[PDB]
């Protein structure tokens, strides 16, 4: 746990303090058991219940494309990854897009499209989103060398 190589203390240090006191809740989203790891089926359905539609193979790939583990499986950290992972690209990313084409006030609805990551938690928590959602990135990125090669 010292030496922070993985994308887990990443996600971590991309966070605030309060807003990760706010990210507490988000194993009350689904809520497996009181006490497991979530799995595309479980993850599947607190997102499809926000309008969205996917496919399984949709779900396995954006935890795959962050598991570590070669599991696609939900926890602690692999958790907070997730949710980090819609703000980071919204805020810094290449070809993702909220569909968003009309930065106005009579904007498009949710459209069951792929929306802020502000505005699913605001939903999946159930109006308890209060923080401040600061993800820590700049005008700068590049390619990752994170591609995996297998089939469970
Ligand atoms: C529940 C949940 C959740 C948390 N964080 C996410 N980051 C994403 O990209 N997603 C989905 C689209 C909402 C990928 C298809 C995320 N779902
Ligand atoms: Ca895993």
């Amino acid at each position: 746990m010292a030496s922070m190589t993985d994308q887990q203390a990443e996600a971590r240090s991309y966070l605030s303090e309060e807003m990760i006191a706010e990210f507490k809740a988000a194993f009350d989203m689904f809520d497996a058991d009181g006490g497991g790891d979530i799995s595309v089926k479980e993850l599947g359905t607190v997102m499809r219940m926000l309008g969205q539609t996917p496919t399984k193979e949709e779900l396995d790939a954006i935890i795959e494309e962050v598991d570590e583990d070669g599991s696609g499986t939900i926890d602690f950290e692999e958790f907070l990854v997730m949710m980090v992972r819609q703000m980071k690209e919204d805020a810094g990313g290449a070809g993702g897009k909220l569909f968003d084409l009309r930065g106005k006030f009579k904007r498009p609805p949710l459209r069951r499209v792929r929306m802020s990551a502000d505005a699913m938690l605001k939903a999946l928590l159930g109006s308890k989103h209060k923080v401040c959602m600061d993800l820590r990135a700049n005008l700068k990125q590049v390619k990752k060398e994170d591609h995996h090669h297998h089939h469970h």
